[PDB]
């Protein structure tokens, strides 16, 4: 509803009722592990490979990022979130009349170089900085000298000060002054007197004074941020204002990697290079560090990890978060070329409905060149990013791999094993000319099959979002509302309609519309429904039969 | 019914009757504050920002103001009823015989500005006022002489006279009078010679003299206040009637900040400060301007103060109005950021069921990009103002508070903590993509929850009205009229009507007409009825129910 | 109705009434910016280039216009609307015995020079204007002497006089003498001789007079102004009544760039400059000057200022207005080559539907031939101009900006964070032979997709529109209107007609006739309407699935 105008009137008129309403997931993927680069206990959205590797510099998480938007050849690249679990810390020093500390965490930071070299003929600092990691060598100059003033009246001196606040330093007035006699003053205190432009303005009204801005920088610096200015002599000089501090700030804020700060009065320093570059040491318990995905809207999450402890933890994360109001679910893998009786081992440890567990480990091709043998927890990775690019409801079943090969290439009773077991194994197809690698099944670590919906993945996973999908709509819609008689007929109207809906794209298998009954008293309202899941075929049976046919002439 | 004509006529005739009977509510939100502007102890109803900030020139009753016509982006922004707790008094200047008063009410009155000077060509006083916090300066050049007199006969003296009586001290008669006689009176003290424009006329009756209005025009003042003039000679001189205190009163009473009234005699004095501009004391006790509300129809009210004894009187004040038939509810809030164990002490100390207790404090930006951050109970205003948007029987619940930050950030326990202590409070979601900030529950602060009238400001808001309205019209209708014996149906009628227009409204569920009773005996009116009352959902229960389904061919 | 005579007769006749009934918006843009000429607080209707040229002398407000009307080739320059924030006041002096005023505002009147002088062939005075930046230069030969008076009789004496009203010193009378007494007098207050002429015609009609007037210039001046003689002999020649400064109004009254005015006696004075050009300074708040715009007729404005101040203060004043029941919408850029985080900073800042935020910044051709590199704001202007040439309902979405370069080309995720986070941004399209830039959308600052009106301009703007205007139309027609039987059938008629004819423009999609209802009740019409909003296209999704096909001979 919105009313039109907003203002009431009493006096002949006319209103009008404006009304919007009604005209008006995608199931994310996170990872986690080690990086060569960006900051700690820190969440990231990734879309695009280039910004990924600006930001990730390298590691097992970059390897992890990319076969995970590569291990789906015939679906798009989901958007993915990461993190760093290192304790790093960046680069810093104390040099000339400044701090500088670097903003990447980790040893690389120490090289960072910056410098303030004076250019003399420019009266200049030229300020250098330097990551040879990056290939970043790049030279800035015209730093201070932000304008001139100049001055052509008919008295014997002129003298201009700019006066502080001696407590903070803060730039207030703009004083002109012939001997000790005012010509005029600009206050730079509340007003138009705020910024350069309006001094300059002001300035080049009077005919006994000039003011241009110079080509080295139009900064148009803020007046707070000028330099203290003592009474100096104007007659011969076309001086110039520097403000070399609010100079770095207006020149320096989003170039580089660099950062300043104040203990002083800055003053050239040698190109040196920045000390404390640290990665840090891993966390105790890795519950913290998935504390930053709670909220991030994920579902699917693989910890770049082979330890029990970290899959135990993970499986407790999981849980809480489920329980919260955040499904999610993980896969996880044991290290390299795990025998059987570990396998059973972790399942049994485990035994989360939650957590699934990957078998296979093999080799993959990396746009890098490097036929990089990788651990299972890989393949979990790649398995997770099939998932992903796959829509609701739908099961990894019999999906290709994409693999190079495979460390483990199980029979049939090995295979049948790990799936009575509850563990995913991987199979190669050698029945066919073109062979290829796919997954089998999808169970969760959960063993017990009585129970569909928390043995398969795509059940739960289905069942999952439905859930939270109805509970989001039906906590934002409806709560608050006022008990009219046609409040029922309006939620019934509702219900069937995002039922009708989830039939459309074929998340739900079908239900009946007539069953759906709403029963309304005071501030409860009572639903009962009946849905059909979507499932998934896995098994076959044809009964073949053989007849005699008699032809006649 | 109103016959035509209402006297009776005898004489045979036509007589005709007429009756016009069947061819022929709003809520407000209350504030009190301080501000630098505006009269003590005076309820001042607000329709306009521009009229809030002309009224009440600044501080925080208006940014008060601004926030809850702010906080209703959607809704009409209703009538608002302001106050200043600030026994402030005006400026005023004992200079000359001339008492100088301003208008506005506190230290700022004190720059204004007085003098006056004269111009000899016109013989006319000037006066100037320069109040130039408010841009005003304006001059009052040549004050008085309204008209002039000049003499065209054949005696040998002319003059005029303007007598002044004793008994009433004003000007009694203006006569034309040459040797010793009256060429002709015009006797001010009655007839059409009260205004000065009788007289003009009649001097240009006699052939001896003429009269003509003053260049400078529109004056129009009353004969009775002229000046006092004995015997002017006007043979050969056009002299004006001087008049100076008509015009002095016509070009000051609403012109501008400043009044004047004598003490002495008028006379011209140089340009000179104003005194007593005194803010006032702030009463320990808000009850000196509780009480000053009247029948105006207000229903909230915010204190802008964090004190328990302005919270106590608050309360005490509602509950005085509403059992004297006015009701009233209040929300109140607690300075910055207070823990849960205070608010709950809070909330025991008040248990009243017509206040409400804010827990959140927080930061909202404003027109002049204000980013003020601001105690809890501006909060409380921002919802007050949300509540007289929405519309009765509506209720705050999961609403949008349009927020920019928030102080303390409540987890889910910390939400139900304070919710169960019937506290309100404000929740910042992280479960959408896009995060906003919305209301929780309007839980009042008595917690007696098997009693949702008390519990639920919507529920006791939509009884109020309700009540209130059905006594309000049965008591103007028909109780208290003269016995008739057919007057039940009549009644029973009209509730049926009165009903029916309040289910139409939504503010009932429904009714059972044919449960309506009215029975009359003498002039006892006995009604008995059943409503349905309104409500809000506020839990939601889905049963569902997962069910296999077999598809033939 | 018109009837036919105005004025009704009695008598037997044929009337006749003619009703001319049933014979027979804009969009304007508003700008606000720096000048160096043109009143201060003062709007201008402005279409004509030279007007504008001539009003606005140069600046960055006479660009932002030329861009506006440049901005948009394939369209029509339409009406602009344009202030100056610069408190400018002309250049003014007294001297020669007349005040002098020029009608330039800002430091450029003091190149103004005026002189005057005595020409001896003639006896007649002369003057000079001049203003060298104009190149302005005229020279008013033979001042004053409008007509000669001559005598030709015998008689010894023969003398003329001018005489004055003595209450305001203007001449009254032109009196002819011949010996002693009058021969004829020509009364100048009201008569046959309002004009000069008709004194020179009947002198020259005279037996024994001659007179004729200066051909210098159609003096033609009204015998009010002219100068006072006293027995000034006739028959010695033919003697010219000079009136010097009522001829030299009548000339430059209306011509030139100066005004002349009396101090007293006026005297010739040599070609000096002006004094007083003065441009001032700007104010802190721009909010004053908005309020000359509340009732100019316009519906998109561009401050030229990339302070978040002004940008709030105008966000503000569109909404005051749209509450009003004028509404507006404001386009702002974030100065120069300002990075994300900055325009993030200022998106979450402003946070309005009715405020567009623009990123990029660049270069534009113009017709000098400069490359202007221009911040963001002039960009939005550009933009302004470009929606002001849209028709009603239509979107700036992918249209042809035709830019020179842009300082920041951005990636395809950059391009699509600033798409999802409500800043209008623009795309190099480089993939064609003809490499161009296109807009990639018109989202406003508020950045949620559940209201399209909000979050789009052109919906939003084909919204406001259309209520505005039925609003306007049922005030005019219905309202105080009889409320006659056919009345719900007439408005439902009158809606019908109005929603068919914005269908035919396009600015609506469809409507249905069935939900087109009128009630009539009382004093009030209550009318319920169905609308289908018109939409642009912003998604196109295509699916092409292959097949075999089998051909046989």
């Amino acid at each position: 509803v919105e009313p039109f105008p907003r203002r009431p009137i009493t006096r002949p008129h006319a209103s009008i009722e404006v009304d919007t309403s009604g005209i008006g997931s995608e199931k994310v993927f996170c990872l986690i592990g080690q990086a060569e680069g960006g900051e700690p206990n820190t969440v990231y959205e990734l879309r695009n490979y280039s910004q990924a590797k600006r930001l990730f510099r390298s590691g097992e998480l970059l390897d992890a990022i990319e076969l995970a938007w590569g291990s789906n050849p015939n679906y798009t690249a989901g958007r993915i979130l990461a993190m760093r679990i290192e304790d790093a810390k960046p680069a810093s020093a104390e040099i000339g009349g400044l701090k500088i500390t670097s903003k990447i965490y980790g040893n690389v930071a120490n090289n960072i170089q910056v410098g303030l070299e004076k250019n003399t003929l420019s009266d200049s600092l030229r300020l250098r900085v330097i990551f040879q990691d990056d290939r970043f060598n790049e030279v800035y100059d015209n730093i201070g000298n932000i304008f001139t003033i100049k001055y052509k009246g008919e008295e014997a001196n002129a003298t201009f000060s700019v006066e502080h606040d001696e407590e903070t330093q803060k730039a207030s007035r703009l004083v002109l002054k012939v001997g000790d006699q005012e010509v005029k003053s600009y206050d730079l205190t509340g007003g138009a007197y705020d910024y350069t432009n309006a001094i300059i303005t002001d300035i080049n009204q009077l005919p006994d004074f000039e003011a241009k801005l110079s080509p080295f920088g139009d900064k148009n610096l803020e007046s707070s941020k000028l330099d203290k200015i003592e009474n100096a002599n104007i007659k011969d000089k076309a001086v110039y204002v520097k403000a070399v501090f609010g100079d770095l700030e207006k020149q320096t804020a989003y170039n580089g990697i660099v950062s300043f700060e104040q203990l002083k009065t800055i003053e050239p320093f040698e190109l040196t290079k920045l000390k404390g570059g640290t990665n840090g040491e891993p966390p105790a318990t890795w519950a913290d560090k998935l504390d930053k995905f709670a909220h991030e809207g994920g579902y699917y999450i693989v910890p770049l990890s082979s330890k029990q402890s970290v899959h135990a933890e993970v499986a407790s994360f999981v849980k809480e978060r489920s329980d919260a109001g955040e499904p999610m679910r993980a896969i996880v893998g044991g290290g390299f070329n795990e025998s059987k009786e570990q396998l059973f081992g972790r399942q049994a440890s485990l035994s989360n409905p939650r957590v699934s567990l990957v078998a296979n480990s093999g080799t993959f091709v990396m746009d890098d060149g490097r036929k990089n043998h990788v651990p299972a927890y890989m393949v979990a990775v790649a398995l997770g990013g099939l998932a992903s690019g796959l829509e609701i409801g739908e099961s990894i079943t019999f999906k290709p791999l994409r693999v190079s090969s495979l460390d483990q290439i199980y029979e049939s009773i090995d295979l049948d094993e790990l799936n009575e077991n509850g563990i995913i194994s991987i199979e190669f197809v050698r029945n066919r000319t073109n062979t290829f690698f796919r997954i089998v099944d999808d169970v969760t670590t959960f063993n017990d099959k009585s129970d569909p919906v928390k043995a398969e993945m795509a059940v739960g996973e289905a069942n999952d979002f439905l859930v939270s999908e109805l509970k989001v709509q039906l906590e934002d819609q409806f709560i608050g509302t006022r008990t009219i008689n046609t409040s029922a007929s309006i939620i019934k109207d509702f219900i069937q309609s995002y039922l009708g809906r989830k039939k459309r794209d074929n998340e739900i298998q079908d239900f009946p519309a007539e069953d759906v009954q709403v029963i309304v008293e005071g501030n409860e309202a009572r639903i009962s429904m009946t849905v059909y899941p979507i499932r998934s075929f896995k098994k076959i049976s044809v009964s073949l039969v053989y007849k005699q046919q008699t032809l006649q002439a």
